[PDB]
C-alpha cells in the first residue's frame, strides 16, 4: 500500500504550517531561491529560446550589472551567446539583439509585433499627461510626430536661429556662471550650464516669447520640478505616496495650465500667427478622423517634446564641450571654419551658413555616436516572433531591446570606436539618410532601411522627428561656444565616464571646464 504515503502527505503539510515563524519565512525566502535556479537550468535545455542570462535573485534579475554599464554587461553576453540573448530585468524579461540586423528586427518590426507605448507609457504619461505620445493609439501618435514635424521646418529653422542666438549672447551676459562683461575666464559645471542654455533657447523658440519670460520667474520652479520626475524609477514607481511625485504632478498641471492660458488667448485674440510651434498646433492638429486634439492634449504635446527634446540635447551639447576640453586642436581647427565661413565672424550666423559648417556638424555626429543619449530603446512583444535563421521564438509577454549606441562604439563597424575623431565623417557630416528606399509611417518619408550601424534617432514609425531642430540648436550653441571660448580641463581632469542610470547617458559629475574669453574686451550688448 501507498495510501499510507498519500496520508503523510497530509501529515506533511500539517507539521509544516506548525513550524516556528522564524523557520517558515526563510522558507518562503530560500524556496523561490531554489525554483529559480531551477526553472533556470531547465530553460537551457529549450532551443527555440535564446539563451538566458544566469542570476540569482529572483525578479531582480541581471538589473544591477545592466543598469551601471550596459555596454559592458552587453559585450560579455556578446561574446558567451552571439547577437541574441535574454536577461531578467525588475520582473521582465528582456530580449536583446545585437548589431544592425538587431536594429532591423526591432525598429522594422510588424506594428502588430511589438508595442512601444507599452513599454514606455508609465515612464511618461505621468510626466506629460494624458491623451498624447504613448498614452494614445500608435495611429494617433504617428499624426501627432506629424503636427509637430509641422513647426520643425527649414523656414521655421530660419526664424529659430536668430532667436537661439539671442538667448546664448544673453546667457553669456547675464548667467552667473559666465558673466563675461565682467569676467574674461572662469570654471563651469557642464552639468549645470548646458541644461539651462537647452531650456532657455528651446522655449524661447518651440514655446514662444512669453512662455522663454516665465523661466525668469518662480515659474522655473516646477520646470524643475517636472524635470525631476522624467527618471527611470518610473518604470517601477510611476507613482507612489511621496512629496517627490507631488511636486511632479502639481507641475505638470501647472506647466499644461499655463500653455492652455496662453492658447485660450490667442485664440481669444486671432493673434494666430507663424511665431512658434504652440501657433503651429493651434492651426494643425486635427487627426485625420475629424477629432481635434484638445487644449490639455496639445499642451501634454508641448511638455513631452520640449522635456524630450531637453534631456538629449542637454547631454549631447555636454559632451561636446566635455571632448573638446582636451582637443585644443579641434577646438583651434573648428573656430577657423567659423572665421571662414562667417568672414572672420562679421557675417550674421543663420540657419543657411550653419549648413556650410561641416566640421562643426561632423561634431555633433561624432558625440551623437560616441554618446547615444538613449543606450536602450524598447518594445513590449505583443505576437510570439520567430528569429529569422534561428530556431528562436521570442513569446508574447517579453521585451526586445535594441541598442544602436552600443554599435556605435564597435571597431568593426566604427575603427578605433573609443577616439573622438570627428575626421571620420570627412564629406558625410549630415544628420543622417537614407541609403535606398523610403516608407511614410504618416509623419513624412524616412528611410525603409534600418540596418546602418549609425542610428543616433532609431528608424521605423517610433524614428526621432527632432533630428534637425537638436543640430540646428546644438549648432547655433556651439558656434557661439567656438567664436567667444577657449575651454580646457582643470588639471589631471578628463572625460568623465557616462552615467547610464540617468534618462539619458549624461557625463557623471561634476564635470568642470575651465572657459576663457578669445576677446577678454569683447561686450555684450543690451539692457539687463
Ligand atoms: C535598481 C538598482 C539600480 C542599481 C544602481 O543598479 N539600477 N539597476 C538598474 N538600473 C537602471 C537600469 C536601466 C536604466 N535605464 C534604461 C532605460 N532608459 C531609457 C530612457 C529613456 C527611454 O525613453 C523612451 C522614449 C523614447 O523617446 C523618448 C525619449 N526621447 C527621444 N527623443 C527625445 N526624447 C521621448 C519621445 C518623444 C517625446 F515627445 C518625449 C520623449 F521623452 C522616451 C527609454 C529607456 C533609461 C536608463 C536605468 C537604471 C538602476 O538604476
Ligand atoms: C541629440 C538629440 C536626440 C536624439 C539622439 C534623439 C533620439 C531619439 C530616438 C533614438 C528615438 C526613438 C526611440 C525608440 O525608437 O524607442 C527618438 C524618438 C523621438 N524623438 Fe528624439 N532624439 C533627440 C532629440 C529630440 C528632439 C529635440 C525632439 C523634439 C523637438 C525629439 C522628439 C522625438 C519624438 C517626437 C520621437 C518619437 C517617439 C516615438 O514615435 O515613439 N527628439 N529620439
Amino acid at each position: 500500500i501507498v495510501g499510507e504515503a498519500l496520508e503523510y502527505v497530509n501529515i506533511g503539510l500539517s507539521h509544516f504550517l506548525a513550524l516556528p515563524l522564524a523557520q517558515r519565512i526563510s522558507l518562503i525566502i530560500i524556496i523561490p531561491f531554489i525554483y529559480n535556479i531551477v526553472w533556470q537550468l531547465l530553460y537551457s535545455l529549450r532551443k527555440d529560446r535564446p539563451p538566458l542570462v544566469f542570476y540569482w535573485i529572483p525578479w531582480v534579475g541581471s538589473a544591477v550589472v545592466y543598469g551601471m554599464k550596459p555596454y559592458e554587461f552587453f559585450e560579455e553576453c556578446q561574446k558567451k551567446y552571439g547577437d541574441i540573448f535574454s536577461f531578467v530585468l525588475l520582473g521582465r524579461v528582456m530580449t536583446v539583439y545585437l548589431g544592425p540586423k538587431g536594429h532591423e528586427f526591432v525598429f522594422n518590426a510588424k506594428l502588430a509585433d511589438v508595442s512601444a507605448e507599452a513599454a514606455y507609457a508609465h515612464l511618461t504619461t505621468p510626466v506629460f499627461g494624458k491623451g498624447v505620445i504613448f498614452d494614445c493609439p500608435n495611429s494617433r501618435l504617428m499624426e501627432q510626430k506629424k503636427f509637430v514635424k509641422g513647426a520643425l521646418t527649414k523656414e521655421a529653422f530660419k526664424s529659430y536661429v536668430p532667436l537661439i542666438a539671442e538667448e546664448v549672447y544673453k546667457y553669456f551676459r547675464d548667467s552667473k556662471n559666465f558673466r563675461l562683461n565682467e569676467r574674461t575666464t572662469g570654471t563651469i559645471d557642464v552639468m549645470v550650464t548646458q541644461p539651462e542654455m537647452t531650456i532657455f533657447t528651446a522655449s524661447r523658440s518651440l514655446l514662444g516669447k512669453e512662455m522663454r519670460a516665465k523661466l525668469d520667474t518662480d515659474f522655473a520652479y516646477l520646470y524643475s520640478d517636472l524635470d525631476k520626475g522624467f527618471t527611470p524609477i518610473n518604470f517601477v514607481f510611476p507613482n507612489l505616496p511621496l512629496e517627490h511625485y507631488r511636486k511632479r504632478d502639481h507641475a505638470q498641471k501647472a506647466i499644461s495650465g499655463t500653455y492652455m492660458s496662453l492658447i485660450k488667448e490667442r485664440r481669444k485674440n486671432n493673434d494666430i500667427q507663424d511665431r512658434d510651434l504652440i501657433d503651429s498646433l493651434m492651426k494643425n492638429s486635427t487627426y485625420k478622423d475629424g477629432v481635434k486634439m484638445t487644449d490639455q492634449e496639445i499642451a501634454n504635446l508641448l511638455i513631452g517634446v520640449l522635456m524630450g527634446g531637453q534631456h538629449t540635447s542637454a547631454a549631447t551639447s555636454a559632451w561636446i564641450l566635455l571632448h573638446l576640453a582636451e582637443r585644443p586642436d579641434v577646438q583651434q581647427e573648428l573656430y577657423e571654419e567659423q572665421m571662414r565661413v562667417l568672414d572672420g565672424g562679421k557675417k550674421e550666423l543663420t540657419y543657411d551658413l550653419l549648413q556650410e559648417m561641416p566640421l562643426l556638424n561632423q561634431t555633433i555626429k561624432e558625440t551623437l555616436r560616441m554618446h547615444h543619449p538613449l543606450h536602450s530603446l524598447f518594445r513590449k512583444v505583443m505576437k510570439d516572433m520567430h528569429v529569422p535563421n534561428t530556431s528562436y521564438v521570442i513569446p508574447a509577454g517579453y521585451h526586445v531591446l535594441v541598442s544602436p549606441g552600443y554599435t556605435h562604439l564597435r571597431d568593426e563597424y566604427f575603427p578605433n570606436a573609443h577616439q573622438f575623431n570627428i575626421h571620420r565623417w570627412n564629406n558625410d557630416s549630415a544628420s543622417s539618410y537614407s541609403v535606398g528606399e523610403e516608407v511614410d509611417y504618416g509623419f513624412g518619408a524616412i528611410s525603409k532601411g534600418v540596418s546602418s550601424p549609425y542610428l543616433p534617432f532609431g528608424g521605423g514609425r517610433h524614428r526621432c522627428i527632432g533630428e534637425h531642430f537638436a543640430y540646428c540648436q546644438l549648432g547655433v550653441l556651439m558656434s557661439i561656444f567656438i567664436r567667444t571660448l577657449k575651454w580646457h580641463y582643470p588639471e589631471g581632469k578628463t572625460v568623465p565616464p557616462p552615467d547610464f542610470t540617468s534618462m539619458v547617458t549624461l557625463p557623471t559629475g561634476p564635470a568642470k571646464i575651465i572657459w576663457e574669453k578669445r576677446n577678454p574686451e569683447q561686450k555684450i550688448g543690451g539692457r539687463h
